[PDB]
């Protein structure tokens, strides 16, 4: 899709490896049922999740279809990390190994427009589960969006980063078909900006539980936060499980 075109430069500069980070790490590993059977992430991108994750669990296999995505965490790779990449498609990606656990993070499932193709990247997703793994699955929260929208098709806001001169600038759109479009300015200290744009779809957990029924999967209870937070309508994120 050119997700990797649009942000794989300058990727871990929005989002980085900082604390944000280290939760989901301690949270997936959590909920990890067995190491010793294998772990499989659904858009790995730079590794900012497998290469952290694979220093407790061991070896991961990331599949992604960015191959720019798969360069920035090759790159990585020579320092740190036990991550085995792979080229493909959520929506496609098929494979005779099971793995204990199976999880698609960062609103990469949202990446996909349409109902139909994130139904089919959960069916995937199933395939992929060994008996007793779990499936985890992590994406932005619909209602604070619509929130902030308040009403309007298009808004703006900035996120100021930590180091000075730093943050980012986002153009908010709301579309038909529960589609999100966001273009987001990246303000570096040095004086230069990069900008991406991404298309999303705004997901739920209750057309994610939807898609894990039809797989054949039972939902375990839906979190707000990766430290066990119950859902709710407020916070960015939010986590669906599933055995
Ligand atoms: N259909 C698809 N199949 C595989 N990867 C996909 C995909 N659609 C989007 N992606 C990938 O999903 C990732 C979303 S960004 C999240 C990256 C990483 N999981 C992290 O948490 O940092 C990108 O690397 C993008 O290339």
């Amino acid at each position: 899709i050119g997700y990797g075109r649009q942000f794989a430069g300058w990727y871990d500069r929005l989002i980085p490896d900082d604390e944000v980070t280290a939760e989901a790490v301690k949270g997936l590993l959590a909920l990890h049922p067995a190491p010793e059977a294998g772990t499989i992430e659904l858009g790995v991108g730079t590794g900012r999740i497998a290469v952290p994750l694979s220093e407790s669990v061991g070896r991961v296999t990331g599949v992604d279809s960015s191959p720019e995505m798969l360069d920035a965490m090759r790159v990585k790779l020579k320092e740190r990390g036990d991550v085995t990449p792979v080229h493909g498609d959520i929506r496609s990606y098929t494979s005779d190994s099971r793995y204990g656990l199976v999880y698609c993070v960062c609103a990469t499932l949202s990446l996909l427009h349409t109902p139909e193709d994130q139904q089919l990247a959960v069916r995937r997703a199933a395939d992929l589960l060994a008996p007793g793994g779990r499936l985890v699955i992590e994406t932005h929260n619909k209602p604070p969006i619509l929130e902030l929208h308040e009403g309007r098709k298009r808004t703006t806001y900035f996120v100021p980063y930590p180091e000075p001169g730093t943050g980012v600038q986002t153009h908010s759109t709301l579309l038909d078909g529960d589609l999100w479009h966001c273009s987001h300015i990246l303000y570096q200290a040095n004086g230069t900006t990069r900008v991406g744009s991404e298309l999303t779809r705004l997901t739920t957990p209750e057309e994610i539980d939807a898609y894990a029924r039809a797989a054949g999967l039972e939902p375990e209870t839906h979190l707000s936060r990766w430290d066990g937070t119950p859902y709710n309508e407020q916070s960015p994120m939010f986590v669906c499980c599933y055995v």
